[PDB]
């Protein structure tokens, strides 16, 4: 993965 929820260490960035 998420953004703000839950940002990704190696990637993901699909919702927030």
């Amino acid at each position: 993965g998420l953004r703000r929820l839950f940002a990704n260490q190696l990637v993901g960035r699909r919702n927030i």
